[PDB]
This record gives C-alpha cells, structure tokens and sequence, in this order.
C-alpha cells in the first residue's frame, strides 16, 4: 500500500513546467513564466522543488502511516533556504520567537466568511496579534484600530461584513489593512495546531472532509507565522501537497495561493481543488501534446531551455525515473475527476473564459444566457481570479480568443470595469496582446461613447493606453 | 584572388544567411524566412547553393570572372533542385515563345526608371508590351500599349503620365501590365553578356563599375529569359558575384523587385542600401547584438528551425574557407568609402531605419524644422522610403528610441503614406504594443483623436481593423 499514491501526478507534471507549482499564474503572462520569481530570489525554485521532493520521497519510503510533525515543518523551511541568500539572512530551519511579521491584506485576498473566522481564531486574541486599518510605518504597521483589542465575539458577524467593506473602498488591489503576528508561544501553538491536525484527519471520512481538515490546518499555519519568511513556501506550496498525494490527489498549480490569511477554510477547499484542477489540465494538455496556455501564457523555447538548463533537484529525478507499475492510474484519475467535479457547477462562463478553447463548446455554453448572465461580476468568496470579473475580462487574461469572439457576438458590454477599475481593453493593453485589443477597439469605435470608454481610468487613474504605453519596458537603468 | 568579397559570405553569420533571398519587407509579418520558404520549399536551400556553388567556381578558375549565358543558365539550374514550384517551369532552359507577364505597381517605379524602360530598343523590336489595363484570362488585357507607335521624343513627359496614373491606382496596388518579348530571347541574352563584359573595362571607379553591374542585371531582369525564378538569378546571385568581385560584401534586400522600372542611377542607391544591410548584420553579430533590421527580431525556434534546415555543402566549404592573404581593414575601408554616398541623404529616415542610440538620435533631431520631420521622401528613392515620414519609418523598424524622439520634437502622427496608413496602422500590423499605445495617448491628447482612429488606408482598412487581424493563421482551422 502506497504512502503518497498522489506521486504518480509528481512524476505526470512536465519536468519544463515544474515551477508552475511554485510560482503564481497570477505572474505568468507578466513575467515570462518563472523569471521574474527566480530573479526576485535566486535559488528559490531549485530549493523549493528539492523540499517538496526529498521530503515526500522521505514520507513514501517510511513504513509508518504519514502524520504531520513540527520537525517536518523545520526541515521543509531550512530546505526551501538552500543556497537562497534572500533566506539565509533571516535563519532558516528555526522558529520565530519575539521577531515580529507583519503584512499587508488588501480586499482581493479576503472574504467576509474568511475575516469572521479569522477574528474567531482564539490564539490571535491570546497571543497578541493585531489586525485591523493602518499605514506602513518606519519599524512597521501604525495601526488606527486593532480588531483583536477588546473584541466581543458576538459582533464578529458584523465587524467581518465592515472590515470586508472597509478594505474595497480603499481598493481591491491596494492595501490598507495590516497584519501583524503573533509574539509569543509560537513553538507551543506550532505543535497544538499539528496536534489538532493529527487528530481531525482521523475524525475525516469523506474527502472533502479531509480536504476541509488540510486547509483549516494550513490556514492556521499560515496565519500563525511561525517562521520570519518562506512561509508560504513551506505551507501551501510544501506541505499541503503532501496530505493532498496521501489522499492520491495531484498537487497544487495556484493562480494566487496568498488567500490562506483571509478566506474561510471552506472556500480553500475550492480554492485548492481550483489548483488541483490546474495541475490536471498542464498535465493532459502535455499528454496530447498541445502547445500549454493556462493564464495567458504561452512558454517560449527561450524561456523551456533556461529553465531545463537551471533545473537541478536529485530528488525530482529520483521521482521522475521512479515506478509506479503497482500503482492503477485510472482508478487514481476516476478519483481526482469525481473530486473536482465539485466545480462544475459555478459561474459556467467564467470558468470557460479560462479552460475553454474549443468554439462549439464556448457556443453551446453561451447559448441561452441572457444579458445579467453574460455580464455577471463573481462576488466575494470565490477563489481570487474571478472576483469582480465579468467573463470578458477573464477571456481577455486567458487569452481566450474563441470566448472573446463569442462574447462579443452576445454583445457583452466591454466598458465594466472589475473592482480595481479595469476594463476588458485595461488587460489587453497590460497582457499586450494586439488581436484582442483590436477586437475590442473595433467594438468601442461602433458605439456613440468611444471617446469616453477609451478614456475610463482604472483604480491608478491610468487609461488602457498608459499601460499600453508602459508593455514591455524593462526593470532596468538601460539607455537601449 | 577572383572574388575579394567572398571575405564578407564567410562573416556572414549561418544561422542569418536566409537574409540574402529574403525581401526584408516580408521579415516583420512573415517570421523571418518562413514564409518564403513555405511558397517554395527547398528554395532557400538551392538559392543558397547556386550562389555559392558559382562564387566557387569563380574563385577557383585561373581566369579573370566574365559574365556567360552558360553560367546564368548553371545558376538557374540551381535555383531550380529540389524546387517543385521551379521543376513545373525546366530549370537551366531559356524561354522561347512562352509569355511571362507580370504587374507593377507605383512603388516599384520611378519617373527616370519608366523613361530608361521606354528607350530600351529590344522592348520595341522584341515585341514587348507595357501599359494600363487588367489581368484577363489568358495575359494582361491591355488599354494601351506603350511600345506600339512610341515616338521617343515623347518619353520623358510620358513616364510623368505612366508615373501619376501608377500612383493614381495606388502606390501597392497594381494597375500597369508588362508582358515580355517573345522572340530571340537568347539573342538578347547574348547581347546584354556582350555589352557587360565590353562595358565593365571601360569602368575606372568603383561608382562607374556598380553603375555598369546594374545598368546590364536591370536589363536581364526587364528581358525576362526564364519562364520563373528571375530574381533569384539576376539579383540574388549573378549581381552578388560582380559585387564580390570588386571586394565589395554581397547584397541584403529590402525589396528587390525594382530592377524593372527604376534607372540604374537610382539602383546603384539601391544596391549599396542592400549592401550597407549586410554589413549591419555582420557588424550587430560580431558585437553579440540581437538583429532587428526591418523590425524583425528572429526566435529561437526560429533560428532552431532555420540551423535543422539549412543543407548547403558549397557555404560549408565558404565558411571553412581560409582567408590569410585577405586584409580584412582594407576590405572594410573599401566598402565604408563605397557606402559614404549614402550618409547625407534622407538623414532622419536612415536614422529611423538604422539609428538605436538615444544620443545620437537626440543629436539627429536637434535643429530640425516642421517640415524637415514630417518629410515625406518622393519617387526615385530606394522603395522603403518612398511616401513614408521618419515616424512611419520608425514604427515599421521598432525603433522606439526614435518614435520617442519624434513624439518629443511633436512629428505628426496623422500623416498617411502613399498606401494611406498612418504610424498607427503600421503599429497594429507589427503587433507592437508599446509603439502603438504609445501613438494612441498621443492620438486622445488631440481634438480630432475619433477622427484620426478612423483614418483608412487605401483597403479602407482602420489601424484596428489590422490589430484585430493581427497573428492569425493562414489555415482553415477552428483554434
Ligand atoms: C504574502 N503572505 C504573507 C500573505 C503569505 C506568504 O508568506 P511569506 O511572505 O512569509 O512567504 P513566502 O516567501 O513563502 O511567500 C510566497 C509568495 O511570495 C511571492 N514570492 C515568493 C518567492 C519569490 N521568489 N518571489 C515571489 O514573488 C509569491 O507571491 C509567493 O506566492
Ligand atoms: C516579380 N518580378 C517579376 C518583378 C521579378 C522577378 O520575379 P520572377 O517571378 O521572375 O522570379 P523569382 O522567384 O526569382 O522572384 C524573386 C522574388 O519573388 C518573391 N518570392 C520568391 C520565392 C519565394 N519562395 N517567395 C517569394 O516571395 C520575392 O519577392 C522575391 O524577391
């Protein structure tokens, strides 16, 4: 009987789009794939695959059944510091003691449900953490209200909906709420929070109950921070992967894993199978040989061969040329399909701005929705990507040129703005993909209103054609 | 040596080489050479092979080079192998009684290039025909035919007509039919190697001897005496070798196809533009710098793509070539004298095309005048500069060191070329996105900004109308 029967996913994922795992689809199309992350940290890619690797190979060849440790914890972060210098100067591998960790929430991370929970979390009471609106201040946040200072659990409910309120009038993307950690027991709320987890799992009979129990848990890690960075390397991008390939589920490709704060375990587990559901497409996309294209990204042979070139993990080669003859993958592939399932049925057409490139399914889903449908803005609580969004814009950063072609032929109005004030043109100019812009501009230009739809500032107060203007430009003091 | 020049086919870069048969005017729209290729395959590779093959050959006989029919014939032959589109039409075998007909449009001609064309006298008395009309069924039908009762005291003022009524047409559109002589094709050709090999000694400098060259490649182009593959062997290869021959580098065309109705005057221009092409190529990859002449900057799959591709044993034996008893300064000098002609003509344009540095740029544009920015170069000029601004110039090079600079000294970005497009135009065709939003919150800063987004060109096409038709495939596919 397997460990991790969810390895077999490990070994099915791509070796040249490995750091799809670790790095934000949120990222992709703006910073040539993995680049901009390797440049920010170098080293950190190598390190975290090695992590995630040594560490399960560790669980797989252990001939007792998998249970969470804070030793585990321990060696995943020293891992993810391997040779990255950005990680070497705050220790890896120890534990936070009075060292305070502070950051930002802006309401695109956060849910009301997330934010009542959060509140409901007595170890951030016990512990002294605080929360609440502020500025960035010279040793850290300057908070004008702490949540956390004489807080009645009984108004929680309504704190939540006006905390939620508060952070998406100062703006979706923008950050006005602070975070700042807990001080002390760090080690002791470490272990009760591995000691509940080790416990729950067992209580779990279902797998979305235990998928329930992982997040809950990792929620609380991530929330605790018990280490002064890397922790969500360690959490979401490391551990969780690990109780996800115990149940033979495929790890985790996140379009925004940064939600573990503010969203409610519940909207994690979709969240998370979101992610799963990403993982199987890069890996049935590569099986039929076609060219990937998830979050509108397209890899360029360029791109494949330095990441081929700096790819170096003994312990993902290991995986890669492990067997797994006494391993059924259709049984494995029947149960992450009836896992995901759960997906289907919510917000059809954003969901098919993303994943749906075929015109004669994109027909058939647009076909019979009327206008609220097709203009339809997703509300707080779904995983971050569709908040706000109407399926438009969402075609528009999917490169989904098939939906956008579609939607215009249902006349889906183009001038809603998301809740950072973008239009459908705003991403096109920022993507800098010419044949939707011009699509779109040749819809703008038919209308009596061009003019001021052309001129629509978003939450910068920028127009499509300042940050048309502002595609491609480096990050660098060059005169060429 | 036979062929000095030979020096600079070396030290052209392999992975590069494609850039020497493919117009630089297909590079932007068609990645690189693929499109080329892909109307012929195996063509680049036969191109390639004749070209050397035959400076091989040359190189390697004790005799001093003299143009034959039996050596353009060899040439043809080559561009033909493995060539399917060219086996249809026998390589290697003159036209006899076979109609080759072709259109022409405005810019691909001049005033003084129709009045040479006209006073060619083997155009009259092979039979030859040129003027206004149609594609019929079987051949151009003609409205006038220029050659029928040509009182030669007329031509000058004639080729101001045939020049305003191409233009009338539309600068890329075609409207003036050629069909070729007919009769003694092999006499011509004979009498065209004749006049090369007598005139070309007359030659003592080096402008006189490229003035000669062309004067005879024009003439072998204008006589059309294969039936297909013309271009390649007249400009592609025959005119590389006297090039080579003078120790000057072979030529990297942005358009070739003006050897019909542009004079040789205005062809020697053209040819040291071309010849001045390779020696940026050569001179960009010997300092480690991506090329992007003409707009285009190759891929690596492309250049992966093209390296799998390439099968040339005759370039292999020029690249392992030795060339000790060679001055590479001397050569260098020689043909950075030969290309000085070029240096104060159309100067913001030629800054536009070549130019990267911001100083130098800045430098370009100071003291420069209204009308001096927003220059329109007329008929006569190399084809590229023809119509266009240094703007729509920049756009279509993606030089935005220079669109950044003209936007600065306020060049106005409304003006259409001779094909009715504007920067914007060109920049949804390139598919840049930083030029064209670039020239769009320039555009909205104006009164007239609806106005100048829904500008048509000649197709009567909008800027948008190209983005929005921008990468999509030439294939019956659903994705
Ligand atoms: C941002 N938080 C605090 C809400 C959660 C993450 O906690 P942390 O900052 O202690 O840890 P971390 O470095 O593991 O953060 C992971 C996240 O940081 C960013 N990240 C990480 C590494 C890197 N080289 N470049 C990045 O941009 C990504 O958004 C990634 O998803
Ligand atoms: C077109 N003319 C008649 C004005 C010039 C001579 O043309 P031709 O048909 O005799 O011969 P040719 O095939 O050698 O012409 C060369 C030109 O054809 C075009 N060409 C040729 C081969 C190819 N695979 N693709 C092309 O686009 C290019 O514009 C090239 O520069």
């Amino acid at each position: 009987m397997p460990n991790l029967p969810g390895l077999y996913f490990l070994q099915a994922y791509p070796s040249e789009e490995i750091w799809r795992l670790f790095v934000d689809g949120r990222f992709w199309s703006k910073e040539n794939g993995w680049r901009g992350y390797e440049s920010r940290e170098p080293g950190c890619l190598n390190a975290a695959l090695e992590s995630l690797c040594s560490i399960a190979l560790q669980v797989e060849k252990s001939g007792e059944e998998f249970e969470l440790s804070v030793d585990l914890i321990k060696r995943i972060h020293k891992k993810c510091g391997k040779k990255v210098e950005e990680l070497q100067e705050k220790n890896p591998g120890e534990l936070r003691t009075d060292e305070p960790v502070s950051f930002g929430i802006p309401a695109g991370r956060a849910s009301i449900k997330g934010i009542e929970e959060f509140l409901s979390l007595v170890f951030l009471t016990e512990g002294g953490a605080e929360f609440g609106p502020g500025k960035a201040g010279p040793f850290g946040p300057r908070f004008d209200k702490n949540y956390f200072k004489n807080l009645n659990p009984e108004q929680i409910p309504d704190l939540a909906k006006q905390i939620y309120f508060d952070m998406c009038k100062y703006g979706h993307s923008n950050t006005n709420h602070f975070y700042l950690a807990v001080m002390k027991n760090v080690d002791v709320y470490l272990e009760k929070i591995t000691q509940s987890y080790n416990k729950e799992i067992k209580t779990a009979e279902t797998l979305d109950e235990k998928l329930k129990i992982i997040v809950k848990h990792i929620r609380m890690y991530e929330v605790l921070a018990p280490f002064r960075d890397a922790n969500g390397r360690t959490f979401v991008n490391n551990l969780l992967n690990i109780p996800l390939m115990q149940q033979g589920l495929p790890p985790a490709t996140f379009y925004e894993p940064n939600v573990f704060d503010l969203y409610s375990a519940e909207e994690l587990v979709v969240v998370v199978k979101e992610a799963i559901f990403n993982t199987v497409e890069i890996i049935e996309q590569s099986k039929r040989k076609t060219p990937i294209t998830l979050y509108g990204y397209h890899s360029s042979l360029e791109e494949q061969t330095k990441f081929r070139d700096m790819l170096d993990s003994p312990s993902y080669e290991k995986i890669k040329h492990m067997d797994f003859s006494d391993l059924n993958p259709e049984k494995l592939h029947l149960k992450t399909q009836k896992c995901l399932s759960s997906l289907n049925e919510q917000y059809p057409l954003h969901r098919g701005a993303i994943y749906l490139s075929d015109p004669g399914e994109i027909k058939l889903l647009l076909s019979n929705r009327n206008e609220s449908q097709i203009n339809q803005q997703i509300e707080q609580g779904a995983p971050p990507i569709y908040v706000g969004k109407t399926p438009a814009h969402l075609a528009v950063i999917s490169g989904n040129m098939a939906m956008l072609d579609e939607l215009i032929a249902k006349k889906a109005d183009l001038s809603l703005q998301d809740y950072d004030g973008k239009t459908a043109l705003h991403y096109a100019a920022e993507c800098g993909n010419m044949q939707i812009m011009g699509k779109i501009l040749k819809v703008v230009l038919s209308q009596e209103d061009a003019i001021k739809v052309l001129n629509i500032k978003d939450n910068h107060g920028k127009t499509a054609f300042h940050y048309a203007a502002e595609f491609g430009t480096p990050e660098l003091i060059s005169a060429l």
